C-alpha cells in the first residue's frame, strides 16, 4: 500500500484584529466560521467531500467544549463528520495542518479543514480563570495569575536574550524590520489575496467590512521603541514593543491526497514535503523551531539555503533573533511581509496563519520551496516544509 | 418603623480550607444545607416564606441568581422573590439588613437570609473579570483582590503603628481562642453538619471546621515572611484564608414569630452603613458601629460581645482600638485568621456565632460589623 | 411608626444608540450627570445625603462600586454609603425600592436612586431572553404580525411624543467632546427609528429561532443612558421646604413558574395592587418596559391593561434600554407624564431576572 | 513510498483506584510514570529509540502545562523527544494510540509511546453531569428501563469479581508503590463483591427525578494510567522484539444531535468497514461502559453477542479514570486476545458526547 502525497487547495485568514478592536463581538467560532465558509467556497467543494475538521483553539470556556465541531456545524457539514479542537498553545494552528496530514497519509481521510482560531479579546470574560492564566511564583509574586502566561514567556525570553547575548537595541531592530515589513506589504496590498474580510457592526444600521489587519503601528521609528519601558523584567531587554500582541483571528486551509485533488478538478496551492516536531534542553526554553526546523529540513533532504521563503512566529524578538541566527536565515527571506511583532499573534491560530501568508507570498514570488515554523509550547517546536 | 425584626433561627456550615473537605461541595450545596436546617430547627413552614435574600461574590457570569436556585433547591414555592447580594465582604451582614428592612417595610412577615460561597471552585467556573483585579507588576491578575487588599491591610498597620509583633499576638490569640472553642464542641449548636455526595451517594460527614492551625506558638508566626510588602508585617498567618462555607438565619416580625410559636433568639436593634476617608481604606467598621450604636442609643460599653471580621490583624487591630472594645468581649470564639473567610458567607457567618454565644453567656446585647468594600463598613446591633 | 416615601426630584439623560453619542460617555460620567442635575433641581444641600444606590449591570469588576465613584465625582461626602445594584433589568428600579425601604426602617431620611448603564463601552456584549421570548410567544400563541404591530404602535407613540418635545422637562442634556476644545451639547434621544412600518417590520428576519417570531424590529436595541431619582421621608421633605413629584403608594417582586419564565411583571403588579387596595382600572398611566414585544403582549394581555394608558410616549422597542438605568427611565418617564396629563395613580413594572418580576405603584 | 503496520509490542495499566482512594497521593503524573517506565523495561528497550510520546489526560491541561512531556522527562527519555498531552475527554487515551500510530504510518516516527493517565480524586468535582442527562436521554430514546440497566451493571460486576478470582489482570498489570510504611497497590479498587440486583434497585437516581440512571449503573470517578509501546513492524524485527497485536483499522464518526452519546456506534461501523470485517468476524469487544444505559445502547445496535463483550467486566465495575480509559480498554483487550488466544479485537468509546472512535487489533 503506497503513501499519499499531501496537498493545500485552499487557504484564507481574517484580518488579525487588536485586543479590544476591531473583533471585540466577533467571537472564536464566528471568525472561524467565516474562514472555513471561505475555504471552501473558494474552490466550489462539496460540503459531502469532507472528511475530518482539525481546529486549533487555545482559550476555552470548559472542559468538554469542541470549538472545531461548533464551527464545523455553522459552517453546514454533517453532523456525522467528526471534528476535533487542538489545544498545542503556540503551535495549535499548525498542529493541526500535520495532524490533517497524517490522516490523509494514513489512508483514514481524503479531505481535512484544518487550521486554527482565537479570540483573546472576549477570553477575560468568558474563560474560567484556570484556563485564562497561570500562577506566578512559579518563578512576592506568588498568588497572582499571569493573564495568558504572558509573564512567563517574556521571561523564557529575557532567558534567551542573556544566554545568546542579544542586546535590547538588537531586539528594537528586529522590531522595527517587522514593523517596516508589513508597512510596505500593506501600502502594496499584499494581503489582499489571503484575506476574507469580515463584517462588524460598529454602530447601529451601520455594517462595517474590516478588510484590513488591525494591529501594525504606522511610522514607527528606532527612537521610540528605544523610550518603552521593560515589560517583565527590571532593567530587562524584552518590552511591548519587541514582543507580539494579544490579537484575535482565524485562518483554515484545506488539505487533500494530490488523488482526490486530481479526482475533484482541484488544483493545488502547495504541497506538503516535511514537517517534524522536536523538544529543547531546559537551558534554552522557547527555542524549539530551531531543532524542528533542523529535522524537518533532515527529512526533506534539503539545507536552509533551499528554502526560499521561511515563516517562523515573531512572538518576541529576542527568540526571533535566536532561531534566525542558529537557523541562518538570510533577513530577505524572513517573515518578509512583516512577523508577528507588527501583526498579532491569535495564539490558536498563528501557526495556521504564517502557513498562510507562506503559501501566498510564495505564489506571488513564483518561488518553489518554503518554510513555517513556530513553537509548541515552551519545550518544543514544529516545522513544517512546503513546495509549489 | 413600627414592626420589631427578631431572629428566630440560624445555623452554618463547617468553613472549610481551600481546596479542602468542600472542593466537591458547590456554594449552591453549601447553602440549600443551611437554609434547609435553618427551616427544619424551628417547624417553619416553607409556605409562610416571603423572601430569601443570599449573599455571594464569586459568579459564573451575569444574570445568575444563586439566591434563587438555593430557594428552589429547598423547596421553597417558585413563588417567592429570591435575590443574591455582591456587596463582597459585607453580603452576608446586608442581605440580613436587606431582609430585616423588607419586614420592617411591611412588605414581608417571613424572610430567609444569609451567604454562600464556594472560593475552591471559583478559578474552575468563575472567567477572570469577575474572579480578581488587575494590578498596578501590570497585567498580572490579583485572585480574589487578595493582593490589593493585603496592601490595604499594610497601609493600616503604617498608619497606626501596628508592629509585626502586634498583629502575630492578635493573630495567635485568634487561633488559640479557636481552639479551645472547638476542644470545648462551642459550635456544635451553631453548626450544621456536611455530607460529601458524588451522585446522591455519601462520600463523608464534615462537621468539624478545618481551618484553625491547632496547637500554634507566638514562635509559629513569627517565623513567617510578608505575604504582599517586601519587608512588611502582614504574613500568611496573621491574614485570614480563602475559604468555604454558608450561613443562613430566618428573620420575622415579633407578631409572626409569636404567631407561629417560635422564640426568637435575637432582636435586631439597629444597623447602619458608612463610608470612610481614602487616607483610612479599609476601616469601614468603625464609622459604621459608631453609626449603630448612635441609632441604637447605645454606647460600646452597654455590649456584652463583639464579633468584628478578622480578614487582616492589622485592621481588627484598628477597629479593637478606635472603638475601644475590651479585648475579653471581641471574637471569643476565635475570629476569622483561624476560622477562615468564605467572603459571600462571612458576615452572616459572624452574627451566628455571635447569637449563639450570647445564649450560652446569657447576656444581652451583641454587636457584629465587617467591611463592605474597601471603602465602606456595615454594623449591626442585636439583643437577647 | 412608619414614614411615607416621596419622590422629589426625578432625571435622566438621553438614551443612546450603540457606539452612537455617548460612545465616549461612560456609565459613571452619565451617572454623575444625572445625578448633579438631580440635585440642583431641588437645590438639595449635600450634606443632606444618606444614601446614594445605583443600578448597573455591565460592569463587573471585583471590589468596583460604580455608585460611590459616582457619588464622590457628585461632590457626596465619602462619609455617606454608596451601592451597585446588580439585578439585570430591573436594577435601577429595585435601587428605588432599596431606597424606599431604607427610609421606611428610619435608617434614612434623603436617598439618591437610580440606575446606569453605557452598553457601547462593554467589553463583551440577548440570547437567552430572546429565546424567553421565543417560548412565552409559543405558549400564549402571539404571532409575529401581533409582536410587529405592537412595535409599530411603540414607534408610533415616541414619534408622536419627541414631535411635540414630551421629554423636555426629564431630560438633562449631556455635553460631549467630538474634538480637542469643542464640545457638543445631546438633549434628544437617539434610538427611535422614524416612519418605521408594518411592512419593513414583516420582511426582518427571525433574530433567534430558526423558524421563530421574534425580530430586531419587535425587540429593544442595546442603549446607553442613566437615570436618577431623589427620595425623601415626607417629614424630611417638609422640613425643606420641597414638593413631591410624587408618592410611593406601594411595591412588590414575585417570581414565576419555569413555564412561564419572563413573565414576572404580571404577579409582582398583581401583588404591589393588592398591597396598595387597588386594581388596574385604577391605575390611570402604567409603564411595562418593553425589552421584547412578545413578552410585552403577555403583560399587556394577563393584566388586562388598557393600551391607552400603558406605554403612552413609547416603550423601550422605540426609545431605548440601557439595562442597569431602564427600571429608573422609565419611572422617571411615568412621573412626568403623570404631571403633564395631571392624572393621580402610575405604575411601573419590568422584569427582574428571566424567573422574577417588580412594580411599583406611585400617586401624585 | 509505501505504508507502514504498526504493531504494538508493550501494554501496561496501573490498578485502577477509587475516588479518595489508595492513589490519593499519587499522581498523573506519577501514575503515568510508572507506567511508561514499565511499559519499556518489559521489551528491554534502550530510551534512545523512543521517537514521540503522546499521552492522554483531561483534567491536568492548563496553560503551559504538558503532562506527557513532564512523564517522558521523568522517565528518562532524552529532551529532544517531542512529547504531546491529548485532551479529548473520554477518548483521549485511545486516540493517543491513533495519533501514534498515524504517526508511524506517515514515516514521521518509527517508535511512539502512547496512552493515558488521570488522578481524578485529585480535580474538582462541581455541581450546583452533563453525561449523566445524556445517558438519560439515551435510556427514554432507547426505551432502556432501570431494571435493565441494573441487569446490565450486575452483570459486570460479575464478569469482573470472576476475572479478579482468576487472576486475570496479572498479566497486564504494573504494581504501584504508595505510601513511612510502603503498600504495593497490585489490585483493581474499583469492584464491589457480593453485588446483588437489590442492592442495586435501592440506589436513588443521580441525575433526574424519577430518573433510571444512578451511582450503580454508571461508572465511578477513579485513578489510573494505561501505555503502550507501538512500532513499525520493520522497527520491531530490527529490534528483535515480537508483536503482541497489530492495529489493523480506526476510525472515528459524529453522531445526529437526537442521540447524543451513542458515537461508538458509527465510528465503529466505520472501522469495521475499513477493516474489511463485519462484527461477526470479531472474536472479543471492549467498549467502554460509561453508563449502563449507554452501553445497552452500543451492544444493541451493532448486535454485539454478549458472551464477547468486555469479558473480564466494563467500568462499571473496574472504574473509569477518563483521560486513561481508551488505553486501558485496548491492554484489557490485548491480552484476553491472548490468553483466549483468538484472532481480533474491537475497542471503542466516545470522543466527546458527540462522537466516538473506535479501533480493529489482529493477533
Amino acid at each position: 500500500n503506497a503513501m499519499k502525497d499531501v496537498v493545500i487547495v485552499s487557504a484564507v485568514r481574517t484580518p488579525i484584529g487588536s485586543f479590544g478592536g476591531v473583533f471585540k463581538n466577533t467571537s472564536a467560532v464566528q471568525l472561524g466560521t467565516i474562514a472555513v465558509k471561505e475555504a471552501i467556497s473558494r474552490v466550489g467543494l462539496n460540503l459531502s467531500e469532507i472528511d475530518e475538521v482539525i481546529i486549533g483553539n487555545v482559550l476555552q470556556t470548559g472542559l468538554g467544549q469542541n470549538v472545531a465541531r461548533q464551527i464545523a456545524i455553522n459552517a453546514g457539514i454533517p453532523n456525522s463528520v467528526p471534528s476535533y479542537t487542538v489545544n498545542k498553545l503556540c503551535g495549535s494552528g499548525l498542529k493541526s495542518v500535520q495532524l490533517a496530514a497524517q490522516s490523509i497519509t494514513s489512508g483514514e481521510n481524503d479531505v481535512v479543514i484544518a487550521g486554527g482560531t482565537e479570540n483573546m479579546s472576549q477570553a477575560p470574560y468568558i474563560v474560567p480563570t484556570a484556563r485564562f492564566g497561570s500562577k506566578m511564583g512559579n518563578i512576592l509574586t506568588d498568588g497572582l495569575i499571569d493573564a495568558f502566561n504572558q509573564y512567563h514567556m517574556g521571561i523564557t525570553a529575557e532567558n534567551i536574550a542573556t544566554k545568546f547575548e542579544f542586546t535590547r537595541e538588537m531586539q528594537d531592530k528586529l522590531a522595527l524590520e517587522s514593523q517596516n515589513k508589513a508597512e510596505n506589504a500593506i501600502k502594496n496590498n499584499r494581503f489582499k489575496e489571503e484575506i476574507v474580510p469580515v463584517d462588524v457592526l460598529i454602530r447601529r444600521g451601520k455594517i462595517e467590512t474590516i478588510d484590513k489587519d488591525e494591529y501594525p503601528k504606522l511610522g514607527m521609528t528606532f527612537e521610540g521603541l528605544s523610550k518603552l519601558k521593560p515589560a517583565f523584567k527590571k532593567d530587562g531587554t524584552v518590552t511591548a514593543g519587541n514582543a507580539s500582541g494579544i490579537n484575535d483571528g482565524a485562518a483554515m486551509l484545506i488539505l487533500m491526497s494530490q488523488q482526490k485533488a486530481d479526482e475533484l478538478g482541484i488544483r493545488p496551492l502547495a504541497k506538503i514535503k516535511s514537517y517534524a516536531s522536536a523538544g529543547v534542553e531546559p537551558e534554552v526554553m522557547g527555542t524549539g523551531p530551531i531543532p524542528a526546523t533542523r529535522k524537518a529540513l533532515k527529512k526533506a533532504g534539503l539545507s536552509i539555503n533551499d528554502i526560499d521563503l521561511i515563516e517562523a512566529n515573531e512572538a518576541f524578538a529576542a527568540q526571533a533573533l535566536a532561531v534566525k541566527n542558529e537557523l541562518q536565515i538570510d533577513s530577505s527571506k524572513l517573515n518578509v511581509n512583516g512577523g508577528a511583532i507588527a501583526l498579532g499573534h491569535p495564539i490558536g491560530a498563528s501557526g495556521a496563519r504564517i502557513l498562510v501568508t507562506l503559501i501566498y507570498e510564495m505564489q506571488k514570488r513564483k518561488v518553489e520551496t518554503g518554510l513555517a515554523t513556530l513553537c509548541i509550547g515552551g519545550g518544543q517546536g514544529i516545522s513544517m516544509v512546503v513546495s509549489r
